[PDB]
Protein backbone atom coordinates (compact mmCIF):
# COMPACT_ATOMS: atom_id res chain seq x y z
CA UNK A 1 0.00 0.00 0.00
CA UNK A 2 0.93 3.68 0.04
CA UNK A 3 1.76 3.85 3.75
CA UNK A 4 3.43 0.71 5.14
CA UNK A 5 4.59 -0.54 8.53
CA UNK A 6 8.36 -0.87 8.24
CA UNK A 7 8.50 1.78 5.53
CA UNK A 8 7.43 5.34 6.54
CA UNK A 9 6.78 4.32 10.15
CA UNK A 10 7.22 1.46 12.58
CA UNK A 11 4.98 0.11 15.31
CA UNK A 12 5.95 0.12 18.98
CA UNK A 13 5.91 -3.36 20.51
CA UNK A 14 4.79 -1.72 23.80
CA UNK A 15 2.21 1.02 23.09
CA UNK A 16 2.33 3.91 25.54
CA UNK A 17 -0.81 4.58 27.56
CA UNK A 18 -1.85 8.22 27.79
CA UNK A 19 0.87 9.43 25.44
CA UNK A 20 0.68 12.82 23.69
CA UNK A 21 -1.01 12.55 20.28
CA UNK A 22 2.11 13.72 18.43
CA UNK A 23 5.37 13.59 20.37
CA UNK A 24 8.72 14.88 19.06
CA UNK A 25 12.09 14.40 20.80
CA UNK A 26 15.12 16.58 20.09
CA UNK A 27 18.29 18.05 21.51
CA UNK A 28 19.69 21.52 20.94
CA UNK A 29 23.09 19.70 20.60
CA UNK A 30 21.82 17.42 17.85
CA UNK A 31 23.03 18.39 14.35
CA UNK A 32 20.20 16.62 12.51
CA UNK A 33 17.79 18.28 14.97
CA UNK A 34 19.15 21.66 13.89
CA UNK A 35 18.45 20.65 10.29
CA UNK A 36 14.97 19.34 11.18
CA UNK A 37 13.92 22.47 12.97
CA UNK A 38 15.83 25.35 11.39
CA UNK A 39 16.16 24.21 7.74
CA UNK A 40 13.45 21.59 7.14
CA UNK A 41 10.92 23.04 9.62
CA UNK A 42 9.58 19.55 10.34
CA UNK A 43 7.54 20.54 13.44
CA UNK A 44 5.79 23.39 11.70
CA UNK A 45 5.04 21.39 8.53
CA UNK A 46 3.55 18.60 10.60
CA UNK A 47 1.27 21.17 12.39
CA UNK A 48 -0.06 22.61 9.18
CA UNK A 49 -1.48 19.25 8.28
CA UNK A 50 -2.63 17.88 11.65
CA UNK A 51 -6.37 17.16 12.08
CA UNK A 52 -8.41 19.50 14.28
CA UNK A 53 -8.06 18.77 17.99
CA UNK A 54 -4.63 17.17 17.59
CA UNK A 55 -1.84 18.80 19.63
CA UNK A 56 1.93 18.53 19.11
CA UNK A 57 4.23 17.96 22.06
CA UNK A 58 7.99 18.50 21.79
CA UNK A 59 10.46 17.27 24.44
CA UNK A 60 14.19 17.79 24.94
CA UNK A 61 16.58 14.94 25.82
CA UNK A 62 19.53 14.73 28.23
CA UNK A 63 21.93 12.28 26.63
CA UNK A 64 23.82 14.76 24.44
CA UNK A 65 26.04 17.45 25.93
CA UNK A 66 26.60 16.30 29.48
CA UNK A 67 25.88 18.91 32.08
CA UNK A 68 24.85 21.49 29.50
CA UNK A 69 22.54 18.95 27.90
CA UNK A 70 20.68 18.59 31.18
CA UNK A 71 20.63 22.37 31.64
CA UNK A 72 19.02 22.57 28.19
CA UNK A 73 16.31 20.05 29.12
CA UNK A 74 15.59 22.14 32.23
CA UNK A 75 15.51 25.36 30.16
CA UNK A 76 13.15 23.69 27.68
CA UNK A 77 10.93 22.87 30.69
CA UNK A 78 11.07 26.59 31.55
CA UNK A 79 10.08 27.45 27.98
CA UNK A 80 7.10 25.08 28.19
CA UNK A 81 6.05 26.38 31.61
CA UNK A 82 6.19 29.99 30.43
CA UNK A 83 4.82 29.26 26.96
CA UNK A 84 7.75 30.90 25.15
CA UNK A 85 8.91 28.00 22.97
CA UNK A 86 8.41 30.06 19.80
CA UNK A 87 10.64 32.81 21.14
CA UNK A 88 13.60 30.76 22.25
CA UNK A 89 13.86 27.78 19.88
CA UNK A 90 15.77 29.61 17.14
CA UNK A 91 18.23 31.43 19.46
CA UNK A 92 18.89 28.29 21.54
CA UNK A 93 19.69 26.23 18.42
CA UNK A 94 21.83 29.02 17.01
CA UNK A 95 23.50 29.67 20.34
CA UNK A 96 24.48 26.02 20.78
CA UNK A 97 25.30 25.07 17.19
CA UNK A 98 25.83 28.18 15.07
CA UNK A 99 27.62 30.75 17.21
CA UNK A 100 28.55 28.26 19.99
CA UNK A 101 28.04 31.05 22.49
CA UNK A 102 26.02 28.79 24.78
CA UNK A 103 28.46 27.01 27.07
CA UNK A 104 26.83 27.30 30.48
CA UNK A 105 23.47 27.58 32.23
CA UNK A 106 23.99 31.33 32.46
CA UNK A 107 24.43 31.53 28.69
CA UNK A 108 21.11 29.71 28.21
CA UNK A 109 19.42 32.14 30.58
CA UNK A 110 20.84 35.06 28.54
CA UNK A 111 18.83 33.87 25.52
CA UNK A 112 15.63 34.10 27.56
CA UNK A 113 16.56 37.55 28.96
CA UNK A 114 17.36 38.81 25.47
CA UNK A 115 14.03 37.43 24.23
CA UNK A 116 12.19 39.53 26.81
CA UNK A 117 11.61 37.05 29.62
CA UNK A 118 12.17 38.87 32.92
CA UNK A 119 15.05 37.60 35.07
CA UNK A 120 12.81 37.08 38.07
CA UNK A 121 10.38 35.15 35.93
CA UNK A 122 13.04 32.87 34.46
CA UNK A 123 14.69 32.20 37.80
CA UNK A 124 11.42 31.42 39.61
CA UNK A 125 10.51 28.97 36.84
CA UNK A 126 14.02 27.46 36.72
CA UNK A 127 13.89 26.66 40.42
CA UNK A 128 10.22 25.60 40.46
CA UNK A 129 8.82 22.15 41.15
CA UNK A 130 6.52 22.60 38.16
CA UNK A 131 9.73 22.69 36.08
CA UNK A 132 11.26 19.69 37.91
CA UNK A 133 8.10 17.72 37.08
CA UNK A 134 8.37 18.82 33.44
CA UNK A 135 11.98 17.60 33.32
CA UNK A 136 10.83 14.31 34.80
CA UNK A 137 7.97 14.10 32.26
CA UNK A 138 10.45 14.51 29.41
CA UNK A 139 12.75 11.77 30.79
CA UNK A 140 9.81 9.44 31.48
CA UNK A 141 8.49 9.90 27.94
CA UNK A 142 11.89 8.93 26.57
CA UNK A 143 11.90 5.77 28.64
CA UNK A 144 8.35 4.94 27.57
CA UNK A 145 9.12 4.94 23.81
CA UNK A 146 12.47 3.26 24.51
CA UNK A 147 14.21 6.19 22.85
CA UNK A 148 17.54 5.46 21.18
CA UNK A 149 18.26 8.64 19.28
CA UNK A 150 17.06 12.02 18.09
CA UNK A 151 15.34 13.49 16.17
CA UNK A 152 12.36 11.21 16.70
CA UNK A 153 8.59 11.44 16.50
CA UNK A 154 5.86 9.18 17.85
CA UNK A 155 2.12 9.23 17.13
CA UNK A 156 -0.55 8.22 19.71
CA UNK A 157 2.12 6.31 21.62
CA UNK A 158 1.87 3.53 19.04
CA UNK A 159 3.77 4.54 15.92
CA UNK A 160 7.32 5.79 15.31
CA UNK A 161 8.21 7.93 12.29
CA UNK A 162 10.78 6.23 10.06
CA UNK A 163 12.40 8.91 7.89
CA UNK A 164 14.94 6.28 6.82
CA UNK A 165 12.09 4.74 4.80
CA UNK A 166 11.17 8.04 3.08
CA UNK A 167 12.84 9.96 0.16
CA UNK A 168 16.24 11.82 0.27
CA UNK A 169 15.35 13.84 -2.54
CA UNK A 170 14.31 17.36 -2.64
CA UNK A 171 14.43 18.04 1.03
CA UNK A 172 10.93 19.35 0.34
CA UNK A 173 9.33 16.09 -0.85
CA UNK A 174 10.97 14.49 2.22
CA UNK A 175 9.37 17.10 4.49
CA UNK A 176 6.03 16.66 2.71
CA UNK A 177 6.17 12.89 3.05
CA UNK A 178 7.10 13.20 6.71
CA UNK A 179 4.19 15.57 7.45
CA UNK A 180 1.78 13.46 5.31
CA UNK A 181 2.84 10.33 7.23
CA UNK A 182 2.18 11.97 10.60
CA UNK A 183 -1.29 13.01 9.43
CA UNK A 184 -2.05 9.46 8.20
CA UNK A 185 -0.87 8.02 11.53
CA UNK A 186 -2.96 10.49 13.52
CA UNK A 187 -6.11 9.26 11.73
CA UNK A 188 -5.14 5.58 12.06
Amino acid sequence: AQYEDGKQYTTLEKPVAGAPQVLEFFSFFCPHCYQFEEVLHISDNVKKKLPEGVKMTKYHVNFMGGDLGKDLTQAWAVAMALGVEDKVTVPLFEGVQKTQTIRSASDIRDVFINAGIKGEEYDAAWNSFVVKSLVAQQEKAAADVQLRGVPAMFVNGKYQLNPQGMDTSNMDVFVQQYADTVKYLSEK
